[PDB]
């Protein structure tokens, strides 16, 4: 029984280090697991109940259904101002309003990449808190906070080059897989 | 010593209860305090370093300047998914990248309104964490979590009518003024 | 498959509302679930590595083993100063140092009873954060924050009397059972 | 303008790295600032309202009075299980019940030391949350999380020798002094 | 005519302030100047003529070659015991024995970061003395001694944040480029 | 009082002229002075605070204790690139980090041998500067700079034969003894 | 037992900060120590061996004798062009040619004052090197480099007013006293 | 394109070996290079800011102008007390205060003569440190330390006779020429 994971990306910039990490996941994916990226969160309008009343934005409904059929979600995001990027939270806000809400019962792993050293622990904390409210099953272990990322992805070639980082992400995907199969 | 406060609104919908509360603040304001609304957070694009490199969106600079010259800020916002609305966080994210950063040293009070009963305590917690990182001085007391907001503003007429709520908010404004004058 | 749950109590006072709730759990327990109380957290000394080196206090080892053999744990606790009571956190600190650590992989539900309206949301938040680190599986839903408890447990008789509350707790226990069996 | 700060220590063990940091603060203190240690939190019994009715434990009243008369408090603590040590929280719980409550309006700085890399960020977050409730004024910047403390204090001799750490802490103490003088 | 500078780092610890400064140089570099880090000095064995007779260690030849193709070298190092760190001096010792010797005629700028007020000036003195022997052309002005570095790079995030320091360094790089072009 | 001197050797090579000088010292030594070599500096790893975090290398602690218990130290070293060899400096860097630091108050004599004519005068200068920081008492006179050392030790037999040098070294050892007894 | 210290001043201008420091020494002097100024270095002619043949200049023989009979010398001097002022070096040059040479075996403490931040570290270094040649015993610790001296002396009123500076110089004088007596 | 060099003499005595070396330079000078002596440093008064305020001494202004107009400077000096003669340093001190300062950007070569074996290496070191501060471009190679000078200049006739030394000095002037033209 092959697993299907989808990735949600929390940064919009082209040279995003988190995007590099996200793009690496399908090549890193251990046997039995296929991984594909979701559409951009940049296509969502700002959440507004008035907009919702008129109808859900198409990219929102598309993403929700993509999450619904997936075996798990991997969220890869930077940390802004000791919390989750507003753009990413905005995507979560829209998704949370869909019926049925696609994150309920969904296995989720969190990954954060940062040039520094804390590696996004606070964004992950806040993100987990929302995901508990949405009844998601967020992987406890191993925690994926990737520090000093600037020297772990190669400039010009966009790709995550750190071999140690790649192996770590593979172990996290395996644990996420185990969680998904346990909950099924 | 006359103070000028500005208000930041965390909801975009026309019938927003938090908008109703924000509009009451300038009439409610104790003497010696004038209060004006900031522009809408809905005019901001999603944060992206690429957009920033090209130049700060005009509404971002306008808001940063109004905050810089104000003596204090009142943030009035709902709670989405046990945290701050993505849209509001996105505005904070944009403001945080301005030089000089307008919230540094700024006295701030938080107000949350909810139809529910917790009344937005969780959004205020996460907001406070971000504001500390941005070196703002956020009012400790009194805390303003307005629950059961449905019966405190009259529908059709948009306005906050509950006299006890008004009197409480005036008193929070007093504490904010006192905090501002202490730090000056 | 009959399940056995144990209860961990976060308040030391005799007239504790949280104690009333904890005592109600074994009679409330649905068919197939038996519930027994752990020893008091008041018998633990303050955590100290110096004390630990000399040897683990007996009640710590006794509690750890009762948790290890249990199918799930229910923590019933008040909220002090927007967080977990120090005494309860102290018990968790001791448990976390036992090998093997008894909360790893353990299903846990959180319950808070309070005179207020927030009903211990902040304590449960902080507690969840610690339990995540300890690799516990904490029930997402339903959340058990019992507000206005003064009229829900009767004075003179010490016991939880509100029938609606009892029925709620039964359903939470049912959800905890389902989580435990899913993870088994 | 001579200031007096008191230090509250969150670890009980003899060889505590945080104790080593706390002992260094008075010699590190910039001109105009004297710093003295509070009594041990290990002398407090577990918080219980039943005990409180009988009377506040003497060491609790002694510490509350030293805090009340101090110009500021520096809390130095490790992080246990992604939060504040139970014993330390227990001390805060006791202090919070004294009248008048000694931390209200008190300038406070936080210091955490850890063998890891995070250096106690999570403990400081939870501590800040409690301190808001108690109306303390906790220093926003600079934040003192001392990671890899093992190579910063020399074993066998108990003392903080790392010159970079000392300079950082002195600058934090300068900022606390400024906060204290501003609020006075 | 685009220039390529390489950086030589004199400290081995991960949380090194000098490394933080070294990492900032390529983003700081004015247009027409690209800056890349050399390999670690930690891979060199201790210098020994006996080892040399057997053959030059690979990382030595690799570094010498990278220096050779570079238009200039920036040496970024702390000061140990009023002088140059032995590990760095050891790398210079190895390089000085390569034929042809890569630093002869090479433009060199020196940068030192330190907690003190001296800012690593003594290390720069001794370093200059060795470089004269190696016939390097070391920039006279501006001299870059970054004192009180603890308040100039952010703890937790590894990054050089002091804006005045960054511009000062950009100015040194301009002066280094000018020196290089004069000799070219 | 049979004084005990220890010798620290700055060259790692088998045929070292400085090693030849160091080995000559105990036979040159007047009655009442025993001279023994310290362990090799080649056994030290490169200094790193990260390595220190995990623990001081055993040979570092051994050398520190032997220096600490010795009545005086004789440092015998070549000069590399107008300064002290990196390997030797690396050993000093490690010793300086030991508590208590073994060179404090320690009588020290410097001996340098070189094929050239300067005879290691520049190395002694830099070494003295470090030794000032480490609070050592280094012998002013007589200064032992052995130039043209190739013709002062006989090939094939490794031994220091130049009668003028031996007599000179003997007088230096006497002065070192006199200094040691004076400081007692 | 009574000590007599003499001060040698390295600056000739009336509003000299070092002159201010020099005048403070006899009142700052701890008990058992009297401090008197030497004559001015400005009365010495430029050194010349031809002039020396005719006879040593009178102020030189006078200074040499005052130093010889003194228990220790305190040299207070600015730093010129990263080194010792030529005038002061000239006075040293003259003293060095006297028989017997007055600085041999003499305890010396160095003090430098500067409006800047380095505070004369480079001058003290060069001075030390010369004094080694002259067999002086120069105090290793504490080092007295007084930076930002402009606010440490009150202008127009001539005298050193910074209390922290006075106490520090007092401590150096104590160490100089201890050094002299050990060597006795 | 003919170059003009000026010579600065560091000894005042009639029979100075360094003077003999200085006088030989114009005859040794290769075609395309003419060399003239500066005025004597003995005509300078001791540096004093009080004197400077009244006006720069005539010889200072004269020497500054000749250095400013020269293509390079050759400094010929003995070494006193392991450093530069005070009188020479005094001339430099005076020059350093003129605007514009004449040594800035000036190519400089150093020549030292001594009867010993070190050959003035220490004076050249210290001289270089000051000249770097004054932004001079000091020749790295070849280095001219004329040791064993007594038999290299003949008494009775005042002249520098050592043919190898003369050739060495000729090569240095060419290197000095090449340096000057590179910087032009
Ligand atoms: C508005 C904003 C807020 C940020 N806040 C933090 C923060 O709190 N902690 C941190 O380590 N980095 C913070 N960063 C830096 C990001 O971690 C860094 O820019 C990262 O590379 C962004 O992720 P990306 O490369 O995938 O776009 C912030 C950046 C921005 C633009
Ligand atoms: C990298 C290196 C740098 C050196 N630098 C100098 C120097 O600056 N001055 C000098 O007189 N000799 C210098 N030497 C020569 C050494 O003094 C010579 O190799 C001596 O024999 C080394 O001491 P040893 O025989 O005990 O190994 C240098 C040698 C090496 C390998
Ligand atoms: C020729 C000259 C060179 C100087 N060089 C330096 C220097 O290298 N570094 C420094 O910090 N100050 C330098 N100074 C400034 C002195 O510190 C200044 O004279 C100071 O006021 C101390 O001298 P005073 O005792 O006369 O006050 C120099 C001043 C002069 C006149």
């Amino acid at each position: 029984s092959p697993l299907h994971f989808v990735t949600l990306l929390g940064s919009l910039r082209k040279a995003s280090f988190n995007a590099a990490v996200a793009r690496a996941l399908p090549e890193i994916a251990p046997e039995g697991i296929a991984i594909t990226p979701l559409g951009s969160i940049g296509t969502f309008p700002h959440y507004s109940q008035d907009v919702q009343e008129e109808g859900f934005p198409a990219p929102v409904l598309t993403m929700a259904q993509q999450i619904a059929t997936a075996d798990a979600v991997v969220i890869v995001t930077p940390e802004y101002n000791y919390s989750v990027p507003g753009v990413l939270k905005n995507a979560i806000d829209w998704l949370s309003r869909v019926s049925p809400q696609p994150l309920a019962g969904k296995p989720v792993a969190l990954v954060t990449a940062s040039p520094g050293m804390i590696g996004g622990a606070r964004a992950q904390n806040h993100l987990r808190q929302s995901l508990v409210f949405l009844d998601a099953y967020v992987l406890n272990r191993p925690e994926a906070m990737i520090g000093q990322v600037t020297g772990k992805v190669d400039a010009q070639t966009l790709e995550l080059s750190d071999v140690a980082t790649r192996e770590f992400l593979a172990r996290q995907l395996d644990a996420l897989a185990a969680l998904a199969r346990t909950l099924s």
